[PDB]
């Protein structure tokens, strides 16, 4: 519909609406109110402050700012202390070092105990560095708010926003220096379309160059990548929807896709026609966060995985969900059946005192000379990748991260079927297959 | 029973019986007669000049011995003059120069032309190095001989006498040389527990070192490795009969084994329990000598393992025959079925261009990223591996062998099953799988 227009339409799908804008107004002016009364030195910092936070995102991050000669135990207590004095409900979290989350007139608050530091170079982790992220962003991001928010949606609505373990994609911080650098969301996208796994972005030099990894230098801390975070696959999955984007726009490029909503059906008859062995791990979920969780399921699939890849079934897909009550390993292998026979292999024919022991053992079958080297013939425990799972899981759970793992020893499932279709992953399965609309 | 008793009676399986002597006698006195009536300059060489062949191998060698100043063109045609004129009935033979093979008396003669040559270093080829070859041995072997045939039987109920390549063993001239070398048939068997893959007897030095391959090193030629056709498996399956042999010896080791004869159904049984693929590729054997025959099939049947394994299926082991009229390919497969649908490798993401051809093809499934790379599921043209080598023969069968693959083009049938066994193949089916008796 033109390019110009349709950036233009996909703003009201990318700029907060009204009531958000005023709710989180009356939440500032409170939480104003309440630090100026005790008589706290802070900073409104993010982008709250800088006012480019995404519609529905609606969150307001204050940094407690204390004197240089304060210990970091001393830092630490007595920020807690403000921090919980100002939020009206409160939890102490931790990201590096504590911090306190709340409420204020029911709007989602950090209040983060840091250092007061005139310039940097006197850091000493990640939340002393922040007070210096908003010092640069402020002023060159103005007039630029909404095509953060625009870089922001588009990255939403294709699973790609957010740092976080579940999603490994793109930080607010990391969109606001893009934006500094390219001027714009189009210059972005037209330039991303180039980017590749080497690609190091120097936003304070004013430079692109090569390197070893894809690299966004932080411009307070040159050793910083901002991208640290975002995966290989979610690069290489933005740097095609940027490609895509510019050939074809369209404001469908800032929607969410409503999910596949398949019947148990269609699914038995697409795993029919592509004749492998589908099914999952079925395990209570353990009670931490998603930035544990999510790295331990990862962790467990890919052991899973390597497991069917020796034990040749063949895999082809993994995939994982976490409900709120069970988690589910799924995967999709290109043998159902393997025979129960299998070559083990022995010693080379000179090595007498090795070859006496392998040809000491019992089989129901006579071992061979293959090209120099001793071979016997010896049977499988298991025919299946359902079954080999149900013995691997049994047994080296303990190589499935320390939660999962030890959810599994206490209690796991293998479902295939119509059985596994009743659980809550048919969506999971239908991408792992690439099943189409 | 006692080694040096059992070497007693070995005696009688392996020193030929009385009327094959005299018949020996009588063909070898009427030989001379006709070759002394024509005045040829000639030499009787080989196993039965020196007393040396085995127990129901009678064979003649005689090699003419002309002039150094006749021409290679000279040569060759009064070579094979007098080899038409002195045997009953005759064929014009080649090995690498031609020969004539007849029969006087009932008894195979080969008549050989060469050069008469004072002292070696005039060698031409393999030819012209035979009655030195000859010249060597005789007399050293004298009071061994019955060590040679002890040696020559050991092997031959083993399955390793002969350095044709159907059998890929042992030949006459190397069993002589080692029994120089060692003194004896029991001394041979005691050291060979020792050899190496990279075991060197030089017999003309005394010495055994190491070097690259199994050599053993003819004392007339330093050059010719007189092991040169010994497979590696049929040497480490000597290795181990002669440890089998000094550790429990027996007269069973002189005496071929009769073979399996099993039932169909057993073989059927048998075939349920390893769960495998078991098939065979049937086709007209070509009219084409041993020598030549036995590698195609060897090559056929590793080009269609080789395919077995690139397309997943898994073999195990394969094995060939040939019978009068059929040869066969068998083959024994893990995989019995493997799934419709695969996964295509296709470009790194970076690669704009060659990833939009990628994605241009029309497929059942959507193509995905993972670790960098493009990927695609599309689907086999065949989920068996007798439905994939039915193809393979069909397209490939020009990578099969000369004669075997043009037979392969006429026609060809895979068969398995109750259908399989029906074929003269149980016996090797039986020795691949390692059935026991
Ligand atoms: N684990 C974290 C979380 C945050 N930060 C820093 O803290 C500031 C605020 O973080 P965040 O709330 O994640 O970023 P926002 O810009 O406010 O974006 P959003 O709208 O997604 O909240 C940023 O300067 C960021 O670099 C960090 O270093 N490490
Ligand atoms: N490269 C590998 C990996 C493992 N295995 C076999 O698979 C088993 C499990 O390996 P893994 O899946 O890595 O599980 P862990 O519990 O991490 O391994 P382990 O029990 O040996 O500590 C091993 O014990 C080993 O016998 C193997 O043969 N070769
Ligand atoms: N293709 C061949 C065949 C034979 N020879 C030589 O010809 C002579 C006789 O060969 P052969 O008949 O194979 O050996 P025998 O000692 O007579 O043993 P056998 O009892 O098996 O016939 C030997 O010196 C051997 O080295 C050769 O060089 N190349
Ligand atoms: N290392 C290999 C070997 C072969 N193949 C595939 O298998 C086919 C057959 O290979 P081969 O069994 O070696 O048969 P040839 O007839 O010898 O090969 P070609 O038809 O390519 O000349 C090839 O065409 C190729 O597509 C492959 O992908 N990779
Ligand atoms: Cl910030
Ligand atoms: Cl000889
Ligand atoms: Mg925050
Ligand atoms: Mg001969
Ligand atoms: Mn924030
Ligand atoms: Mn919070
Ligand atoms: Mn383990
Ligand atoms: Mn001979
Ligand atoms: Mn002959
Ligand atoms: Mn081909
Ligand atoms: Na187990
Ligand atoms: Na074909």
């Amino acid at each position: 519909m033109k390019v110009e227009e349709i950036l233009e339409k996909a703003l009201e799908l990318v700029i907060p609406d009204e009531e958000e804008v005023r709710k989180g107004r009356e939440a500032e002016e409170e939480l104003r109110r309440r630090l100026d009364e005790l008589g706290v030195e802070y900073v409104f910092v993010g982008s709250y402050a800088r006012n480019t936070w995404l519609k529905g995102s609606l969150e307001i991050d204050v940094f407690l700012l204390f004197p240089e000669e304060f210990s970091k135990e001393e830092l630490r207590e007595r920020g807690l202390e403000i921090g919980k004095a100002v939020l009206d409900s409160y939890e102490i979290r931790y990201a590096e070092h504590p911090y306190v989350h709340g409420v204020v007139k029911g709007v989602e608050v950090d209040v983060v105990p840091c250092y007061k530091l005139k310039e940097p170079k006197n850091i000493k982790s990640a939340v002393d560095r922040t007070p210096f992220h908003h010092k640069w962003l402020e002023g060159r991001i103005k007039g630029k708010e909404n095509e953060v928010r625009l870089l922001k949606g588009f990255l939403k609505a294709n699973g790609i926003y957010g740092a976080e373990y579940k999603v490994r994609g793109f930080s607010g911080y990391l969109c606001e220096l893009l934006i500094v650098f390219y001027g714009s969301f189009l210059e972005t996208v037209k330039n991303a379309r180039r980017w590749t796994r080497r690609t190091v972005i120097d936003v304070a030099k004013g430079e692109v160059r090569k390197g070893e990894e894809f690299f966004v230098v932080d411009p307070v801390d040159e050793k910083r990548n901002v991208a640290a975070n975002l995966s290989l696959d979610n690069l290489a999955r933005f740097v095609h929807l940027c490609r895509e984007f510019m050939e074809a726009p369209s404001l469908g490029f800032f929607k969410p896709k409503h999910p596949l909503e398949i019947e148990p059906e269609r699914l038995r008859k697409i795993v029919e026609e592509r004749g492998t062995a589908v099914f999952a791990v079925k395990f209570r979920k353990p009670d931490i966060v998603d930035d544990n969780l999510y790295p331990q399921l990862e962790r467990a699939s890919r052991k899973i995985f390597e497991f069917l890849e020796r034990e040749n079934f063949m895999p082809l897909r993994s995939a994982f969900k976490a409900s709120e009550e069970f988690c589910y390993l799924l995967f999709e292998c290109q043998i159902k059946e393997i025979s129960r026979v299998f070559r083990r292999m022995g010693p080379q024919f000179e090595d007498e005192r090795n070859v006496k022991k392998f040809l000491s053992r019992n089989r129901a079958f006579r071992p061979f000379i293959e090209n120099g080297r001793w071979w016997a013939f010896e049977m499988r425990k298991f025919t299946t990748p359902e079954e080999g799972v149900r013995s691997y899981a049994s047994t080296h759970w303990h190589t499935l991260g320390k939660n999962v793992g030890e959810s599994i020893r206490e209690y796991f499932e293998i479902i295939s079927g119509e059985k596994l279709f009743k659980e809550p992953v048919t969506a999971e399965l239908c991408e792992m297959m690439g099943v189409k609309d």
